[PDB]
C-alpha cells in the first residue's frame, strides 16, 4: 500500500442550471479545501447551462486571488462528459469529484484526503443514511447484484459520486477509446487497492432534480452495456427453450392422436402452431449467435487491457 | 468573438453535367469576388460529368491571367465528396460553397465575407423567398425539428449550400475518419461561434436538378445517420408494448372465460394468436438490444470527440 | 496518358495441384517472356498443394540461370491471397498475372506489354471465343450489369485473370486493410486510365478444375461483399410492401363484412393473420434498420479513399 | 528444420486455488527441470486465488536460490490471460506450459525439450491413457473434425495444455489485437513446422476440477469463434430450404385444390400457414446475409496475417 504523499489536491465539481445553490457551494468549498492545510485548487465546469451559471462562475475566477478555474462548454454533453474535462485539466496529485447541488457535504474532503494520503489509490463513500422508495431500492439492488457478479467484489455504493483518484488512475482513463463510461466502475478496472467511508447524505437545498426518466434510462443503459456483454447470451437460452417445448409438445400431440385417434376438429392447427412456435424459437438461437460476433466486435474495438498486474515478486537473483 | 483579420478567400462549386450554366456562373462569380477589394480563389470540380464541363474548365483555367483551378476525378462520387476534394486544395483563410446551377446568387459572396471577418467561425444562411411544397415543407419540418432536438439549436436552413467556413474548421473535419457526411451539420460540431443571414432564392434558368427519388432517399438516410442512433432504441419501445398488449390480452381471455364460460369456437386459437403476438414483441426487445451495441461500436469507429471547449478561464495566478 | 517507359516485367502464377502443366507451363511461358526482348521475371506460388508441385517448382528454381522464384506457403489461403503473395516479391515496372491451368496463352503477354508501355496503368482482356453454358452466362450477365451500375462502366470480362498493372497499383492495393478482396475490381478503383485487349481461350489440357461448388459460391460472396452494401437496402422495401398490402387488406376486410355483414365463419382468423403479416413486415424494417448502420461501420473499418483525382489543372500562376 | 540451438527454457504454470497440490507441483517440477542440464526458470502466476496459493508462492519465491517469479492479478480473468501474462515475462528461448493440479507429470519435460530442440517450433502432446465418457468424447470428435477441416490438419488433441513453443511464435502471438484466443489453435497459425509426443495422463490428486458448465460453455464459444465464422452461413441454407418447401406446398395446395375441388373446412387456414413458413424463412435470409457482413468486420478488426510464408527459394542469382 505504500505510495508518495501528496502535496496537491484538485477538486472537480459539474454544474448545470445550479446558480441558486453556487453562491453557498464556493464558500462552504473554499473553507473546506483550505481547512486542509494543504495546496489546493477548484475546477468548475458549465455543462451549457442556460442560466446566469457561467456569469457567477466567471465572476469567481476573476476574485482577487481566486483558486478557481471555469471551463465553459458549447453544449450540453453529461455529467461524465464533463468530468474528463475537469479531468483534462487537473494538475494535483489527488482529484476530488463533488456534485453542485450540494447534496454532498464539502466538510468530508479532508477525511478522504487523509485516506488517501496512506496510499489507497481509489477511495470510495457510502451513504450512511440513505433514502429508501421501491424504485431507487430495486433497481440499486440488481445493479449492485450484477456488479458484484462480474467484477468480483461490491463497490458499496456505485451512485455517490463524492469520491477521490490518485492521478495515474485519471492519465489511465482519459487514454481510454470508449466514448461513453461510467466513472467509478472504469476506476475499478486499474485500481490495485481500494477501500471506502461512509457519509451523510441531504436533499437538494434549491432547484429540481435534472435526471428525467429519460435521462436516467440512458445512464442505466450506459451502464450495463460498460459492464457487461452477458445480456447477449440470454437470446440463446430463451430460444432453445422454446425450440425444445415446441417440439416436444408437437411430439406429444401426434402420439395423443395415433393413439386414441381424433379428438377435436382444431388438432392441425395445434400443430402448426406448435411447428410455428420451434421455428420462433429457432430465429431467436440465430439472433444470439449474431449477437456472439457483436460482442466480440465490441470488445476487440474498446481495446482494454488483457489483465492487471497487481505487483511481481522475483528472487534476490534476477 | 475575436479573431485574426481575413486576408485571402476561395470559393468552392461542385460541377456535375452543367455546361449550359458554366459561362454566366464564371463572369458572375468574378465579377463578385472581384468586387470585395480582397485576394481571391476559385476551384471548380467536376464530379464524373458526362458533358463538355471538363472542356470548358480546363479552357477557363488556360485563359490569360486565371484564378481558376480545374479538379478532375476518375467517377462520380457526389456534391460532398466534391466539395471535400475542394477543401483538400484551398489555401485561403475563409471559404466560401457555391451551386453550379447558378440558384445561389453570387452577389451575396461580400456579405458573407464581412460578417465572417467580423470574426465569427462558421456563417449560414436562410432562403427568406423558400418554395413551399407538402413534400419538401413537412421533410424539412421534420428534420429541423430532429436537428433542434439532437444539436440543441436550430441552423435556420439545412438545405442551402450557400456558406463560409473559416480553415481551422476544414482542418479539422478533413481529418475525420467518417466515410460519408453531411457538411453543414459536421461544421457545427466544431463550432466556437456561428451566424446567419437572410439571402433570396431562384429557380434554375437550364438544365434539370440532378436529384432523383433513390439520390434523395440516399441523401436523407446519410443526414440521419449522421445526426443520431436514436432510430435504433424505437424496437425496444415497439416490442415492449406489443408484449404488453398480448400478455394483457390472454389474462383477459383466460379470466373471462373461466368467468362465464366457452363463448366461442374459436377461442383456442385465439389464445394461440395471443401467445404469438408476445413472442414477436420480444424479438423486436432483442434487436433493439443488438442495437444498442451495434450503435456503440459505430460511435466508438467514428472517433469524434468527447467534448468541445468553448473557451477557459484562469485565474491571474495559474 | 503519359507515363515512364517500362524495362522490366514480372509474371506471377498461382499453383495448385498442377504437376501435369507445369512442365510445358515453363517452357512455354520462358519462351513468351525471352521473346520481348526485355528483362524479365516469374514468381511460382504454391498454395499448399499436395502433389509433387513443390518439387518441380525447387528443381526448376535450382536449374542454371534459371529466372524462376519459388515460393511455398504452409497451407491452402486461395488464388488471390497467392496473387498478393507474389506482389508481396515483385520487383519489375510492370506485373503480370497468369494460370497455371495452361487455358490462358502465354504468347499473349508481349502484346499487353506493348499496350501497358503506351501509357496505361491497366489493361484487361476479353475472351473472343468465350463457351456459353446458361449457368456461366446468367452469372456473367448479372454480374456485369451489377458492375457497371456500381462502378459506372463495364470491364468487358471479369473471370479473365490475364492481366497486366503497374507496380504503384500494385503497392497501393498492397497496403488495403481488408483480407479479402477481388483483385480486377480492385484494380479499377485506383486506375487513372484502362484499356483492353481480345484473347482467345482453351480448355484445360490436363487434370479437373479445382473450383467446386462450395468453393464458388464463396468466391461470389467475396465479389458480392466487396463491390456494394446494397443489399442491405433491399430489406426495408420488401418489408413496407408486406407491411402495406397488410394493413390494405385488414382495412378492406373490416370495411366490407361492416358494409355486407357476416360472410364466413373463418373471418376473424383472417383479420388476425392480416396483423400477423403487417407485424412479419415491420420485422423487415428494423432489420433494414440495422443494416445500415451495419454497412457504415464496414465502410468506415474498410477506410478506402474518399475520392480519386484523376488529374489537376493549374493556371500559369499557383 | 534447422534453428539456432536452446540454451535457456521457462516453465509456466496457472495457479486458481491449488494450495494442496502446490507444495508436490514445486518439487516435482524442481527436480524434472534440473535434471535437463540446462539454464531454468519458473513462473507461478495466481488468477486470483481466495485461498493461500499466493502466500505459498510468495514464500517459495522468497527462499534462498529460488528460481520461482511469482505474478499475482487484482482478479480472475482466466487461464489463457494469466498464461498470456507469463508469456510477457519469459525470458527463455523455450517456453513450456503446464497445468497446476499435477495431472500433467512434469517429468515429461525434458522430452519436449529435446524434440524441440532438433529444431520444431511448437511441440504438442497425446495423452495415450485418456478417460472416455461421452459428452467428452462426443465433444471431442466434433471439434477436432471442424479443426480439421478450418486448418487442413489435425493436431491429435487441442484439450491438453502440455506444449511447448519457440519465443519467436510468442512474440508474434503476444501482439495479436484479438483479447480472447485458445493458444494451441492460435500458435498453428504462425508455425512453420510443428510435431507430438505420445504422454500418460492421470486424474488429480486433490480438491475439484474448477471448470463448471458454464465455465465450460464460455470455452466452447471461446473455441468456435475463434476457429470459423462459417456458422453465420447455415442460416441463409435454413432459410432457403424452409422457404423453397412453404412455397413447393402452397403451389400443391392450389392445384389440389383445383383440379378436386374443395377438401376440407380449414383448407385456408393451411394456405396461410403456408405463406406465413415462407416469410419466415426469409427472415433467415435476411439475417445470414447481416451475418456475411459482420464476419467480414470481425476478420477485418482481427486483422491476422493474410498469408504465412513456409520458405522462399532464389536462384544462385538474385
Ligand atoms: O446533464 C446533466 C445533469 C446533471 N449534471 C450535474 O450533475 C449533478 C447531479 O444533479 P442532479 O440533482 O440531477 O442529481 P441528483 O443528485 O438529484 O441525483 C449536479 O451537479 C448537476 O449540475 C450535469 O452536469 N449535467
Ligand atoms: O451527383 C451530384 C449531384 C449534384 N451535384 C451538384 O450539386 C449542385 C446541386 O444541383 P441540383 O440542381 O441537383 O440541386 P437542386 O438545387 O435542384 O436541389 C449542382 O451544382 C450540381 O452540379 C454534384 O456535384 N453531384
Ligand atoms: O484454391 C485454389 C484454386 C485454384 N488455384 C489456381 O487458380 C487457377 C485456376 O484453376 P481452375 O482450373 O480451378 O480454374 P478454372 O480455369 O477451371 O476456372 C489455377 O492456376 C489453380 O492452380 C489456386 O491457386 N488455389
Ligand atoms: O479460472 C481458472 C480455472 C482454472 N485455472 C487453472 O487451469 C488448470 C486446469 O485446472 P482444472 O482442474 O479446472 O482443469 P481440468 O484439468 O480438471 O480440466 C489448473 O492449473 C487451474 O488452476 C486457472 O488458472 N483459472
Ligand atoms: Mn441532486
Ligand atoms: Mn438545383
Ligand atoms: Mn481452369
Ligand atoms: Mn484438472
Amino acid at each position: 500500500f505504500d505510495a508518495a504523499p501528496i502535496k496537491k489536491v484538485s477538486v472537480v465539481i459539474p454544474v448545470y442550471n445550479e446558480q441558486e445553490s453556487l453562491p453557498e457551494l464556493i464558500r462552504r468549498t473554499t473553507t473546506a479545501c483550505e481547512s486542509l492545510g494543504k495546496a489546493w485548487e477548484i475546477l468548475l465546469i458549465d455543462d451549457g447551462s442556460s442560466d446566469s451559471s457561467a456569469e457567477l462562475m466567471v465572476k469567481a475566477s476573476q476574485e482577487a486571488d481566486s483558486h478557481i478555474i471555469s471551463i465553459l462548454l458549447n453544449r450540453n454533453y453529461g455529467q461524465h462528459a464533463a468530468i474528463m474535462a475537469g479531468f483534462s485539466h487537473v494538475s494535483g496529485d489527488l482529484i476530488i469529484t463533488l456534485d453542485a447541488d450540494l447534496q454532498n457535504p464539502p466538510e468530508e474532503i479532508p477525511r478522504l484526503v487523509a485516506k488517501a494520503d496512506e496510499g489507497f489509490d481509489v477511495v470510495g463513500t457510502v451513504r450512511q443514511n440513505r433514502q429508501d422508495s421501491l424504485f431507487r431500492k430495486s433497481a440499486s439492488k440488481i445493479i449492485n447484484l450484477l456488479i458484484q457478479r462480474t467484477t468480483g467484489k461490491a463497490m458499496g455504493d456505485y451512485g455517490c459520486m463524492l469520491r477521490a483518484y490518485r492521478r495515474p488512475i485519471i492519465d489511465t482513463m482519459l487514454r481510454c477509446h470508449e466514448r461513453s463510461t461510467f466513472i467509478p466502475i472504469l476506476a475499478n478496472i486499474f485500481a490495485r487497492r481500494a477501500t471506502e467511508i461512509p457519509v451523510h447524505h441531504a436533499e437538494r437545498e434549491f432547484g429540481d432534480s435534472k435526471y428525467s426518466f429519460m435521462r436516467l434510462i440512458n445512464l442505466m443503459y450506459d451502464l450495463v452495456t460498460c459492464l457487461t456483454t452477458t445480456p447477449l447470451r440470454l437470446l440463446s437460452l430463451l430460444g432453445s427453450v422454446i425450440a425444445i417445448g415446441g417440439f416436444s409438445l408437437s411430439v406429444l400431440l401426434i402420439v395423443l392422436r395415433l393413439a386414441l385417434g381424433p379428438q377435436w376438429a382444431a388438432e392441425g392447427v395445434f400443430m402448426l402452431f406448435a411447428v410455428l412456435f420451434t421455428f420462433i424459437g429457432a430465429q431467436f438461437i440465430g439472433m444470439g449467435l449474431l449477437g456472439e460476433y457483436i460482442g466480440r466486435i465490441y470488445n476487440d474495438v474498446r481495446a482494454r487491457p488483457r489483465y492487471f498486474v497487481q505487483q511481481v515478486i522475483y528472487p534476490e537473483s534476477t
